[PDB]
This record gives structure tokens, sequence and C-alpha cells, in this order.
């Protein structure tokens, strides 16, 4: 079973899954301390519920909210929006690119215990348990980011929950992360190398897939061209790695961690929001001759295999 | 009137005040996300209540908790502890040295609105209103820190609530801060240059006091004398004795600036923003905690000949004039 913000669900209930999404990209405590930044908490909820309902009408049944503590994850917001929209949401532990001092002063052992707390006991006082570990790194893995990756590997090994990563400021970087994960004994089948659609180096992606890594082609609408990114899905299929592909939008319904009103810029480029993958990418792949069964394998079978805790 | 975490109080109820303290030094959301870092939330509460009750027995009536959003201020914690210790706690808005992206990407106008929300409306959904603005800078004021200082000045001028500062990694920064504050029209009498006991430069201290600034001599117990083999203690607490800090109080009194002095411990009952278990190091250095000032500094200054009326002026009259909005 897979833990969601409304409790455990069985694999058969997961359905069509977007594996790299957010409700809100923010900072810890910020939605509670300045909800007016987003108009109001009520306005953010209404926008997220409409957006998730739109995705649900296009076939989505589950999203993975990869927001960590330091990206302002508010699991009570996620639970409210999940219930209102009837879309499952998997919550995350881990560390993104803006850890406060109380996180970035910590050792690998301490970070391991924090991730384990959020997976095994629950997030804050809610009883909601994380179902994924998210780690972000920058170009050249910093000493702290290496501790995070090792703590994530150790928490995954103790719980079976998967790890999803990405590299900021670089079109590659999966090899750095893979070497650290493998040094810890982590299986590549527990790891998605995310934002992999930001490179055109197909031999780099094929080599990671051949080692058993999942390839996150999950920023498709952020080409602000999306068709070129989406053709990477067909190319990995043609190489025989359909089972290794995860697809998503990397979307959100509010954002405070960048410039003011960046949400408006994003919405203007991708008015489909979370429905961009099912409404645009899936029909595009079908028009290119990808069979429905292969598309269902990528959007349903692969995410369930990835998310199912597997020791 | 002065807003506290139990509601508003009159000047006469403020009493003996510690003007630069914290209940917990942390990060936003951290106490709620990982309370076991502090043993538990319940243990932290008990430790803070015991500590504040001991300060109260020694005469303390009010503390100013200068914890900001980004230092992990948890106003519900402050309220629980204020009520059980029966000690007034003034809460803070502002920005410390670890703003997350959602804060450090903001403009001076946005920061001003945030501070005004916490002073005029309330903190989070609690209705508890801040009674002071806390700002921290690093050596040379950074562009973002200048926005913080300007927004603090604008919020103080709109609300009458005072501003308290400190500089990290430099024993002097008040002259740079003061220039910015005065460029915004802020009266120096609404500003405390905090942690001014980090320097022995009397010329610097007296010139600020002569301009009407309050001088925060407010880290008095902090000293790593005897802990030379603990590099993290020396960096946090310094190599000067508590007596050396305290005699800056005498020195400003002797130069005629008794009314410009604010005194405190800069203590706390939990800390996660530094090295693990650093609370144990601080506690070994000053087992009296927040009671250090009334129990050890006040008698010390009496032994050096300062009249009791002068010490009462510094610990009661000055903080009340400072905190009262104007
Ligand atoms: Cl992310
Ligand atoms: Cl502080």
């Amino acid at each position: 079973r897979i833990n969601t913000v409304r409790g455990p669900i069985t694999i058969s209930e997961v359905g069509f899954t977007l594996t790299h999404e957010h409700i809100c990209g923010s900072s810890a405590g910020f939605l509670r301390a300045w909800p007016e930044f987003f108009g109001s908490r009520e306005a953010l909820v209404e926008k997220a519920v409409r957006g998730l309902r739109r995705a649900r009408a296009a076939g989505v049944r589950t999203i993975v909210d990869v927001s960590t503590f330091d990206l302002g994850r508010d699991v009570r917001l996620l639970a409210e929006v999940s219930r209102a929209a009837d879309v499952h949401i998997v919550a995350a532990t881990g560390v993104w690119l803006d850890p406060p001092l109380s996180i970035r002063m910590r050792s690998v052992e301490e970070l391991t215990q924090f991730f384990l707390r959020e997976i095994q006991y629950g997030i804050e006082d809610t009883g909601i348990r994380a179902g994924i570990i998210k780690v972000a790194i920058t170009g050249k893995v910093t000493p702290f980011q290496e501790l995070v990756l090792r703590a994530a590997a150790r928490a995954s090994l103790a719980t079976g929950v998967p790890v999803i990563t990405h590299t900021a400021g670089s079109q590659r970087g999966g090899e750095q992360q893979a070497a650290i994960f493998e040094s810890e004994g982590l299986s590549p089948s527990r790891v998605c190398i995310g934002h992999s659609d930001e490179t055109d180096d197909l031999s780099y992606l094929t080599a990671l897939a051949a080692r058993g890594y999942l390839i996150g082609l999950d920023r498709i609408p952020h080409s602000a061209s999306w068709q070129t990114r989406a053709l990477l899905i067909k190319a990995l299929i043609d190489q025989g790695y359909m089972k290794q592909i995860l697809v998503s939008n990397d979307w959100l319904f509010g954002i405070s961690s960048y410039v003011t009103n960046f949400m408006d810029v994003m919405d203007s480029v991708n008015p489909d929001g979370m429905a961009f993958i099912p409404l645009r990418v899936i029909p595009f792949l079908r028009e290119k001759g990808i069979p429905q069964e292969t598309l269902a394998g990528i959007t349903v079978t692969n995410p369930a295999r990835f998310l199912s805790p597997t020791l």
C-alpha cells in the first residue's frame, strides 16, 4: 500500500499518476504567516481544487507533491485539496534547495532520522506519512547535498519508499547522484532522476535507464519547445526503456519562492496547468504512433511500481 | 499600551524587563516538523516554564522575545509559556539572518506590509500582535538587509512600535544601521542597537547614546572563557568575561547615558539553528539562564557603587519608555 494525505491506498487505486507536482511552492511556515501573499488561503485552495479537478477530468487520479519541508509543504492544505478534488496526493520528505539553518547544520545521521520520522511516524502532528523522498542538488553536489543524498538512500533502504531528485543549473548531473546512491547500496529502481527533459543528450539518458534508474521527463510545459521535450519520451520508448519513464508537469497553484506574480507568468505559458500532460502530451505521443497500452504503462504501471514501497 | 502574547498591558505592568531574549532559537516550522530534536515539545515547554519561573522569582516581570519568523518564532509556544510562568512576553516581527526565499525575494514595500500585518493584525491566525521589530545585519549591510532596515523604519513610523537590531560577525555596525534609519526619518529613540556589549569601544557606544539611540548591553552572560577547546562556543559567545560586558553598563552610566541603556541575557531554552546540543554548552556556562541579570549583574553593579535607583531606571523605566508605542 501507498501512503497518501488521506491515508493508505492500494496499488489498484493509484491510477493515472503525475509523479512530480506541487500544490504550492513556498517556504516553511510562510503560507501560515502571510497567506495574503497568495490573496488568501481560501483563494489558493479554490484555485488548487479547480486545477486538480481539471486534471482529474483529463484522467489523472493521483499526484505526487514533491514539496519538502523547506519548500513550504503544508500537508493540511494538501489533505483539504485532495478531499475536495477527489485526487489522491502523495506527500514528500527530503530537502530542496533552501534548507534553513536548523536543517543545513544537521549531520547525515540527523537528516536520516528526520526523513524516517516523516515516513514512519508522520508529518508534524497530522499522522500523514510521506510516500516519497525528494532531493534537489546544484551543478556540483555540495558537501551538504551529499549528506542529504546519503540520508535519503538510508531512509529509502529502511522503508522502501522511493527517491526522486533533480539537478538545478545543469542539463545533466544524474551520474553524480547515481554514484552516491550506489555507494550506499540503494537500488537504481528506487530512484527517479528528475527534470531529465532539460537535456537533449539521449545517450546520457539511455545509459542511466540501462542501469535501472527511472527517468523523470517531468518539466515538459516549462519550455517557455514542449514537443521536442516530449519526443524524448518516444526516443526512450524506441530504445526499449518504456518501463523506466515517468512523466509530469512540475506544476503548482501558488509560488512565493521566486519573484512576485511568477504564478501569473507560468499560467500564461501553460493555461492547461496539471492537465497539460494528459491533454497535450498524451495525444501528441499517440499521433506519433505510440500505442495506448504503452502510454498506459508509462502513466499508470510505472508510477505504481515506483511508489509501492519495495525493500 | 504594549501588546504581549497574552494581550495588551499598561506601562505600569511591564516591570523589570529583559529586552533581548528568546524562548527557542530555531527555523520557521522546525519545532512543529521535528519536535523530537528538542526531546519533545512538552520537554521544551517544561524547561522554558521552569526557567522563566526562576527569572520571575528573581524579579523579572516582562521579557522581549525577539524571535522572528525566520528564527522559528512559534507564538503559540510563547503564549503557553508566558501563561504558565506568569511572565509577560512581547513578541517580534522582522527578519533575522536566515530568511527563506519567500522572504528574501521580497521588496521593501512587501516587507513593510508583512511587518504591519504582524503588528496591526496578528501573527499567523492567532490574533497575537507583535510589540517590536527585530532586524539583524552582517558586517557590511547587504542590499537585502538594507530593505529590511528600511521596511522596519517604515513600520515603526506607522505603528510607533520600536526596532531592535544586531550585527553578526562584527563588533560594530550601529553607525551603518543608524544612517539608514535616519534616512527614513526614524527617531533614534525608537531604535535599540543590540548586542552592543560585543565591543569595548566606548567612543562608539557613547556617540550612539548621545544621539538618542538605546544601547543594548544584552549578551552579558555569554562567555566561552574556560571552553577554549570548544571552537563553536568561542564563536557564539566570545572570549570576554561577563564582568567585562557588565562594566560597559557602569561606563555608560558614568558618562551620563543611564537613560540610553537596555540590559538582557540573550538567552533561550532551546536552539536548533546552530550545532547540535549547543543548549547544553550555554547551560553549563550560565545555569542561571534568564535570571543571570537580576541575580548576578544587578548586585555586581551595586558592589561597584551604582545606586539602586539607577539600576531600577535601567531595568524598569528605560524598557517601558522603549516598548511603549510612540
Ligand atoms: Cl522540487
Ligand atoms: Cl536574535
